[PDB]
């Protein structure tokens, strides 16, 4: 998976990140106290592991009680969803917290943190389109999900033609916190209270966080996209590893265009009927394709436009040149499944590699 | 277009081939008659240019008089072209001759010699196609303008994986001569001999050809591929750069199957009415990716299997898969110059750069 030159240099890493926002200390301050009382002989990668697990666990949950969006769902799901996402910011913080003590940080780490970050915040956007009903408005159902991703895509993006993490005023956490007290109150009030329009405009009371959510989308692209191009570590303006700035980029676009291209030649309402099957075929596809610029910019090497990822896509692109033998509905399935299976084959052999190079017991 | 250490390489090349034919001796003599007296001072650049302009304008002309290879042609442009090919013959094997004497002999002129045999021998292919008037069975069409393609390339990837040049007992000699008697006895006895249908067994004349076109095809085709296999000269039965086997199979099965597909997904017959358009485009694109496989193993690099040369095969994918907003008949025309202009530009700038390194001056 990796080479013997990329594997040198993957050691003398030093993690370095500079940022901070508005609810940060008082919750800085929650967070060092509830890793004052926790058991020191426990590994982080256990407790991101959970954290991930249950975050993933909920939300499916969540998402198998409402397929294509425009259901309702019960208190017990809603309530488990709040909880999940608590609890995984919380691990979030406190493995970081106990990671940096007890010098136990290694580059294993990262990898794991990204990794589940990239997979939770897809499962979250996922539960936060589904608790809001955002079926009833099919032109807005495509942009949610997908600029989350791209979002995520486009800040890992931004650090890698970078060194240092820069964090925002609008970043993770008061998204996070944001739908964590949507979910508790659509669970309180009922799944309706976003079917109770506000009393001028005719216009629903979903538009309150959708419009919210584009703003924050504005505001975040806004930062990266200066640091990348502004900015430059290198040489010269180019990429830390000497390369062009915008490579990724072709990634990414292609990942999108291709989705945007089977959704807008369905004819026979692929996306419609079947979103949760779609994003999450996709969102393991960009896990992928955001897990290899992890390691490609905690080394110093250079990334292809060439993945086994694209198998999946691949086969829905060439289903749909030729007209229609194979029904849009297994195929699907099909590529969710290869897909999965090897963001979870590259993922094992990644961990066993490092792990038998730096010798760190990846559980212990 | 071509790097520094490609071009060093590019010296010290020493031609080698061996084989012989049938008829080969007699017409070795008259050859050999004919350079006896020929001027010292004529380079053989412009000999080779002059034969492929003769035989290009030739097979034009045929062509123009006959679309679809269905109608008739007047004893005119049969007795051009049966000409044609036999100065072409002439010329190729005179200044073979007199630039192995007056020590004229360099790398380009081999460059130049595969370039015309491929062009010539997409030309032929095509006038011997719409000489016979192989527009009446049109099961048959597709195979026998691909599978001349298929043979000259196969015959370059057989020159690829090993050192020095195979003849066999039914190589182009024997075509050229049967081809030219052809085009002499259609046009003596007019273009309806090929409608003058056998005495037994109900079956046209024109399987007397196509029979034996695919018997050659076959022995030609088995001779290759045993030097693929069997055969090998560098470390292994590897290829001479050290890379694999195989390698060039991929570039020549993509062209095929693309031209396949785009063939049988027209939903406008768009090659039973436009078949030499079709052939000339898809043989200039052959004809760039032959030429860069001489240049090849010349050199002892390694090729790649992306060109700027799908562009033609891309818009005509890419305009079928969406349903049909341009109509399939100036895309192809479009798809026809685009090829024929990158395929131009390449051997100029791969001309003037050899010249300029070995001061040659081209055509003296
Ligand atoms: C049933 C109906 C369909 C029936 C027909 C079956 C078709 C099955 C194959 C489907 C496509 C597979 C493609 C594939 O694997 O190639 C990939 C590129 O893929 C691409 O570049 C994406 C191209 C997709 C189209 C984009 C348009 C914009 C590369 O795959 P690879 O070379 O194998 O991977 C090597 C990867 N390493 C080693 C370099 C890391
Ligand atoms: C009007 C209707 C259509 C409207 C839509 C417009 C579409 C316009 C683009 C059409 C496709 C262009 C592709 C292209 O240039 O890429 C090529 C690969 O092309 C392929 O690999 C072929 C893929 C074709 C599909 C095969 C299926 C089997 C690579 O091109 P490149 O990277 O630019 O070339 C660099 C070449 N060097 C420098 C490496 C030598
Ligand atoms: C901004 N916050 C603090 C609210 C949350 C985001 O912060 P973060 O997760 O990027 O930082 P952190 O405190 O987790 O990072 C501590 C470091 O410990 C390492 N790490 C992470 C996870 C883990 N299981 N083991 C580790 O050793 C990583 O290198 C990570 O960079
Ligand atoms: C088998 N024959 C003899 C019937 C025809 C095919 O033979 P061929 O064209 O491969 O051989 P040839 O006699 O042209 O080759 C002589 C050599 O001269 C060189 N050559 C060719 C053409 C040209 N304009 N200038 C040259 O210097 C090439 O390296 C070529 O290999
Ligand atoms: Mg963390
Ligand atoms: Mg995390
Ligand atoms: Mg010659
Ligand atoms: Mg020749």
């Amino acid at each position: 998976p990796l080479s013997a030159q990329q594997l040198k240099k993957l050691e003398e890493h030093k993690y370095s990140a500079s940022g901070r926002s508005l609810v940060e200390p008082p919750m800085q301050v929650y967070w060092n106290w509830l890793v004052e009382k926790v058991p020191l002989w426990l590994a982080p990668n256990t407790i991101t592991m959970v954290g991930l697990l249950l975050n993933v666990l909920s939300t499916l949950i969540l998402v198998c009680y409402c397929p294509t969006a425009t259901e309702g769902a019960p208190f017990w799901t809603y309530l488990l969803c709040a909880i999940g996402l608590f609890v995984y910011q919380s691990l979030d913080a406190i493995d970081g917290k106990q990671a940096r003590r007890t010098n136990s940080s290694s580059p294993l780490g990262e990898m794991f943190d990204h990794g589940c970050d990239s997979i939770s915040i897809v499962f979250v956007n996922l539960g936060t389109i589904a608790a809001v009903r955002l079926g009833t408005l099919p032109g807005w159902m495509f942009y949610c999900c997908f600029v989350g991703m791209f979002m995520f895509y486009c800040a890992q993006w931004q650090t890698y033609v970078c060194g240092t993490l820069k964090f925002g005023i609008i970043d993770v956490t008061e998204l996070q916190i944001s739908v964590t007290v949507m979910f508790l109150m659509t669970a309180v009030c009922g799944p309706e209270l976003w079917d109770y329009e506000i009393p001028f405009t005719g216009l629903p009371m979903k538009t309150i966080p959708l419009l919210g959510i584009i703003g924050g989308t504005v505001y975040s692209c806004s930062n990266y996209f200066r640091v990348i191009l502004s900015g430059g570590v290198g040489k010269n303006g180019s990429t830390v590893a000497g390369t062009s700035v915008l490579s990724p980029g072709l990634h990414i676009g292609l990942v999108l265009l291709l989705a945007l291209m089977i959704y807008k030649k369905s004819t026979t309402n692929l996306f419609l009927q079947n979103p949760c099957l779609y994003t999450l075929a996709f969102g393991f596809v960009s896990a992928k394709i955001t897990i290899k610029l992890v390691i490609a910019h905690m080394t110093k090497s250079e990334i292809s436009l060439q993945d086994t990822a694209f198998i999946g896509p691949g086969l829905l692109f060439f289903n749909q040149y030729f007209n229609s033998f194979i029904d849009e509905y297994i195929v699907l399935w099909i590529a969710m499944v290869i897909s999965f299976a090897d963001l979870l084959r590259y993922c094992i052999s990644v961990c066993l590699q490092i792990a038998t190079h730096l010798r760190i017991s990846v559980f212990r």
